[PDB]
Formats: structure tokens, C-alpha cells, sequence
């Protein structure tokens, strides 16, 4: 364990350690319109990131079979019901992954998906 | 046995015997535009019916405290949500309480907290 490494959150490992102390995480996507949000900006909105989550995935947050379930129903149920989808910048930590852009959905339905069920 | 006394869900007693075998409910509304149900409509359009029901309500399915909150659930996340929600004509059946007209959902909508939760 080194604490001067480049941790895999696109930060020092020390950093990283105060983010999550603070409670805050990486996975914020810049200039998200307001009322919106990305299932993985969502989710640590909501629960805790630990710098070690996903050491597994070397940071890959949409690896996690749990976000990708979420981001399928997220999909299917803004078309159904004729949602408005917006196109927002991938945070660094998942550009490092080749992860440019992801979905945003209305809060309201992540409400549903990520809190409710 | 009586078939011909009158049955809390407006038709006789032997109708709303047949109406149940051939898996039918009398709580549809008429005229409800396509893709759009009401909660007790969809509610029985997914789960059986059976006469005795709602003898404890006279037939007042709107007294049922699960399809107060899955109406309640549904105003809540048709609002937050912004989708459309039209107003259509009871059924007889709860016309005769006072009823005289339900919400009618997305049906996506319904499909969420009817079926998912």
C-alpha cells in the first residue's frame, strides 16, 4: 500500500481519502442541467464512496453489475414513458476507462429505481 | 341461492359469477384512451377477480387501503415526473358510491408500482 499513488479515482491516494472522508465521491459529471443526474452520480449522491470500491474494476464504476441494471431500467422506462434523456460528460475517473459520455435521467425516476426498489 | 339478487358489482349475482370464469372485473372505465389505465382498472386487468372481492366494502374497491397508496404512489410520480394524466368516468360499480370519476395513469406508470413493487 502506497499512500503517494496515483489512485484509481484520477487523484492522489491521500485525496481520495479526504473525498471520501468528506463524503463526497468522483463520479459527478460536469454541467448536468438541473433536475437531472447519471445513475453512478446518483447513487453516490445517495450512499457512501469508499476509495476502495471498485479496486476490482481499477475504477470502472459501470463494470458494476448493480449500476448497469439500474442504467438498463433507467433506459427503458424514460423511452415508455417519454422521458427526456440528456447527454452529459463522463467524469475523469470513467474517461480513463474510455467511458466519454453518459445518460442523464429526471431525478424522479432515479428516485424510483435507486432509493425506492 | 339466488341468482337473480342484485351483486354489489351491478349485475346479478349469476352474472358476476359468469363475468369472474371468464376472467373479466367490473371495474373498467369506458372511453380511456390508449396507453392509459386507471389504477383499479389495471389492478384487475392483471390479477383475478372474484365476486366476493369487496363484500366487506359493498363493492367500493377505492376503500382497498393497498389501491389507496399504489393511487397515491402514482399521483405522487405522474406529478414529480410531469407525465400527462387524463380523467375518465368511473365504473358502475363505484358509481354507485359516490365515484364519479377516477385518474388515469401512463401505463408504464402502472406497470412500475403494480408489478415491479
Amino acid at each position: 500500500f502506497d499512500p503517494n499513488a496515483w489512485h484509481h479515482s484520477q487523484m492522489t491516494t491521500l485525496e481520495a481519502i479526504e473525498l471520501s472522508r468528506s463524503g463526497g465521491h468522483p463520479y459527478s459529471s460536469p454541467n448536468v442541467p438541473k433536475g437531472f443526474n447519471t445513475v453512478v452520480g446518483f447513487f453516490f449522491d445517495t450512499y457512501d464512496w469508499y476509495p476502495a470500491a471498485y479496486d476490482d474494476e481499477e475504477g470502472n464504476a459501470m463494470k458494476d453489475r448493480e449500476l448497469i441494471q439500474y442504467e438498463d431500467w433507467c433506459a427503458k422506462y424514460a423511452r415508455t414513458l417519454g422521458l427526456e434523456v440528456k447527454e452529459v460528460e463522463a467524469p475523469a475517473a470513467l474517461k480513463v476507462h474510455g467511458i466519454m459520455a453518459l445518460k442523464a435521467y429526471p431525478e424522479a425516476l432515479l428516485e424510483i429505481r435507486l432509493i425506492e426498489m
